């Protein structure tokens, strides 16, 4: 499923994902926005021979199993193709596993790269949430 913006806002905001952790709303659509463009099915390989799914580019050397991933843990103990649903809390819950880690949202690339620092407030305006 890809999703509009202002839906996606919602759906997280239903999920608990506003101020988790302490990071707004808009944090987690800008994340979406720059990992996914806002695509459950995306799939992306990674240098190290492991691959991101979904919406939120969730890896399978730590988090989900994959079958293909040698010397891998699967802490969010799921397979990867559940994080490829148009049902995104397989998603939602393993972020909130990984967000509570210690590294807070810098475990995600796209956000540290494009929306840290940045006016991520934007990414819900003319939305009613
Ligand atoms: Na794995």
């Amino acid at each position: 499923k890809v999703f509009g913006r202002c839906e996606l806002a919602a759906a997280m905001k239903r999920h608990g994902l506003d101020n988790y952790r302490g990071y707004s709303l808009g944090n987690w659509v800008c994340a979406a926005k720059f990992e996914s463009n806002f695509n459950t099915q995306a799939t992306n390989r990674n240098t190290d021979g492991s691959t991101d799914y979904g919406i939120l580019q969730i890896n399978s050397r730590w988090w989900c199993n994959d079958g293909r991933t040698p010397g891998s843990r699967n802490l969010c103990n799921i397979p990867c193709s559940a994080l490829l649903s148009s049902d995104i809390t397989a998603s939602v819950n393993c972020a909130k596993k990984i967000v509570s880690d210690g590294n807070g949202m810098n475990a995600w690339v796209a956000w540290r790269n494009r929306c840290k620092g940045t006016d991520v407030q934007a990414w819900i305006r003319g939305c009613r949430l």
